[PDB]
């Protein structure tokens, strides 16, 4: 596939893999962060040595960010081989989800930002700003069959819930058949944790273009202690609120019920009660486990009664 070489610190492991992974790379080999970075390379020489010349490796990611130094050093060495640190791996996770132009130009908007600050620790410098005050300029201008969209917080099973539906381009819009209707399926961009302030407008602009669709899947962890699932509920809830997602019925799904190991009815009826509580029309709140199968054709059907409330 793409193949990603990638280093990150235990904290951060998890998460980072799951944004690896909905930037379409697979995860071939995990190094912690290098305990003391070379001023030159960031990560250590030889390692740098082995990447550059292993044929299954297409990109070495790196989940910090990058000084410019760090860039100039590391593409000079891969020659061709891509780095990405963790903005630039975020700003490809939204160009994949990204349809609108507005989102696409806001991501590039980004991307060249960030390249500045390579090209002066390196006339070019000159071709880059021009790009970027034409975007800003076209930017500040732009802002004078049913589609489920599925959201929900990074590593709660969103990609997992839609191959399952699917039974599997960019961005990801796949239609399915249920029973005798045809649901165009539709995979927006997570909403992430600490997003870097360089990148939250694209952020943003690329999660707004949710509301282009007819009804959305909430996806929830239900591994999450109590408190951690009011929080999420809260935030989720929060941030559909001010993207302007209004009365666009909800089903949420509590997902990975497999990994709970205690009480699912209480997690279940919590989960019900606060999102009606934050939010209307909230369609329904099922349980479903996205990897194990469980309680499929209870979403299957859930999916079918809203295509079916919607048409
Ligand atoms: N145990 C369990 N793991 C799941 C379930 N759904 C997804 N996962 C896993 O949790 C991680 C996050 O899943 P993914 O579908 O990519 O989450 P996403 O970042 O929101 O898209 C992956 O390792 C999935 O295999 C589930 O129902 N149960
Ligand atoms: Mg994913």
């Amino acid at each position: 596939m793409k193949t990603a070489a990638l280093f990150v610190s235990k904290e951060f492991e998890e998460e980072a893999i799951a944004l690896v992974e909905g930037a379409n790379y697979k995860v071939t080999s995990i190094y912690k962060l290098p305990k003391s970075p070379n001023v030159k390379f960031y990560i250590q020489y030889d390692k740098l040595q082995q990447i550059k010349n292993d044929e299954e490796i297409s990109t070495l990611i790196i989940f910090e960010q990058l000084k410019p130094r760090h860039f100039i050093n590391i593409r000079r060495e891969l020659k061709g081989k891509e780095v990405l640190d963790k903005i630039l791996l975020l700003l490809e996770i939204f160009a994949l989800h990204a349809g609108s132009k507005e989102a696409k130009m806001q991501i590039e908007l980004a991307r060249l930002k960030y390249e500045l600050p390579i090209i002066k620790e390196t006339s070019t410098i000159k071709f880059y700003k021009r790009r970027i005050n034409k975007l800003m300029k076209e930017l500040e201008s732009i802002k004078i069959i049913p589609s489920i969209g599925i959201v929900g917080y990074t590593n709660s099973g969103k990609t997992s819930l839609f191959n399952s539906l699917t039974g599997l381009m960019s961005p990801k819009r796949y239609a399915i058949p249920i029973n005798n209707r045809k649901i165009m399926l539709v995979d927006t961009v997570g909403f992430i944790r600490g997003i870097p302030p360089q990148i939250v407008d694209a952020f943003f602009v690329t999660l707004s273009e949710a509301k282009y669709s007819d009804a959305l899947i909430l996806v929830i962890d239900s591994t999450f202690s109590e408190n951690l699932l009011i929080e999420t509920l809260q935030s989720s809830f929060e941030i559909l609120r001010e993207i302007g997602v209004s009365g666009k019925p909800i089903l949420v799904t509590l997902n990975k019920i497999d990994k709970i190991n205690g009480d699912l009815y209480k997690k279940l009826d919590l989960v019900e009660k606060l999102s009606k509580e934050l939010y209307s029309p909230i369609f329904d709140v099922i349980p479903i486990s996205a990897l194990k199968r469980t309680n499929l054709e209870l979403l299957r059907d859930k999916i079918y009664q809203l295509a079916t409330q919607l048409s």
